[PDB]
């Protein structure tokens, strides 16, 4: 464990330096040519562009500075780049670029061709237990890291995790991410995703991530979320509840640590007990993951996503494609000053 701790200390390290000291203004948006809109929002969206000078593709993330201050998002978005561009990790998808201008937020990160794990999951119904197993103990890694930080990430879902050319999983999306010591407060994430303790506004902490992890998991190995309803009330009532039934394929040992990361009481959840993240990774569950080999990226993947090139779009879905404009006067320049 001292060749954890000591990877560990490092990574913390390394990522103050970049915290500290946020790389800002790297790129332009007239060095891009705009490809393809992959996917939208109610304040941004994220398009395939080619750098015009290297023709390297990339996913450039933009956000409509007016409508993050309307929707209240200021602190999030501030919050997703300047973490992004000061993280590191195997399974994190990488900030390559960030810029502004006078209307809108740019974060350019690598293209990742694959596409969401959401669209694998749907198409092929569930993932075996082996299947699941190997993403699972992905975000377990990711999260032991961005946790060593005291970063919260807070939007687990299949959405959110893409699968990259060998197979593995690079996360996407910090829009909610956070660095917190001690407990936060914000509503925020997915329904079928959130804690109880989120539902129920309590001060939360990096349990929230492990109790999402849970959701995931069953997810992946039922092919539907374990709170399911048609409406958010009626999901709400579900996850405080905490009632769980299982699907009798489920393993003996995916039940046994399901019902410990989605254990209503945070105090008793998996993750966030005195072993830490150890309770997960010891579990009989993963009992047959090499958590150094998942993490070196020496793992043969169950499943390498059909795709033609670093610029093939088939596996991403198809959007009203719309202007992106950039206003004659700036537009909120004091807001986002430190961007
Ligand atoms: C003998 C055995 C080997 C592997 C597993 S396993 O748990 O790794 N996979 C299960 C078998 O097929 C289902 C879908 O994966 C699971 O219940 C269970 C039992
Ligand atoms: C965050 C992290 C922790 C351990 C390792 S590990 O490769 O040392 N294996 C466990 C990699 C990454």
């Amino acid at each position: 464990q001292e060749s954890v701790k000591e990877f560990l200390a490092k990574a913390k390290e390394e990522f103050l330096k970049k915290w500290e000291s946020p790389s800002q203004n790297t790129a332009q948006l007239d060095h891009f040519d705009r490809i393809k809109t992959l996917g939208t929002g109610s304040f941004g969206r994220v398009m395939l562009v080619k750098h015009k000078e290297t023709g390297n593709h990339y996913a450039m993330k933009i956000l409509d500075k007016q409508k993050v201050v309307k929707l209240k998002q200021i602190e999030h978005t501030l919050n997703e780049k300047r973490i992004l561009q000061a993280v590191n990790f195997p399974f994190l998808v990488k900030l390559e670029f960030s810029f502004k201008d006078n209307s809108n937020l740019y974060m350019v990160m690598e293209y990742v061709p694959g596409g969401e794990m959401f669209s694998h999951l749907r198409r092929i119904g569930r993932f075996s237990e082996p299947h699941a197993r190997f993403y699972a103990a992905q975000i377990v890694l990711t999260f032991e890291y961005l946790h060593s930080l005291d970063l919260i990430y807070r939007d687990l879902k299949p959405e959110n995790l893409l699968i990259d050319q060998q197979g593995y999983i690079q996360v996407t999306d910090f829009g909610f991410a956070k660095r917190v010591k001690g407990r936060t407060w914000t509503l925020c994430g997915t329904p079928e995703y959130l804690a109880p303790e989120i539902i129920l506004s309590k001060g939360y902490n990096k349990a929230v991530d492990w109790w999402a992890l849970g959701v995931l998991i069953y997810e992946m190995a039922a092919g539907y979320p374990p709170f399911f309803a048609d409406q958010p009330i009626q999901i709400y009532e579900k996850i405080v509840s905490g009632k769980v039934r299982f699907p009798s394929h489920f393993s003996s040992d995916l039940k046994d640590l399901l019902r410990n990361l989605l254990q209503v009481d945070l105090t008793k959840r998996f993750g966030n007990l005195k072993n830490g993240v150890n309770d997960i990774k010891n579990h009989k569950w993963f009992a047959t993951t090499d958590w150094i080999a998942i993490y070196q990226r020496k793992v043969e993947a169950p499943f390498i996503p059909k795709f033609k090139g670093p610029g093939d779009t088939s596996n991403f879905d198809d959007y009203e494609e719309e202007e992106i404009r950039v206003s004659i006067n700036e537009k909120c320049g004091k807001e986002f000053t430190e961007f």
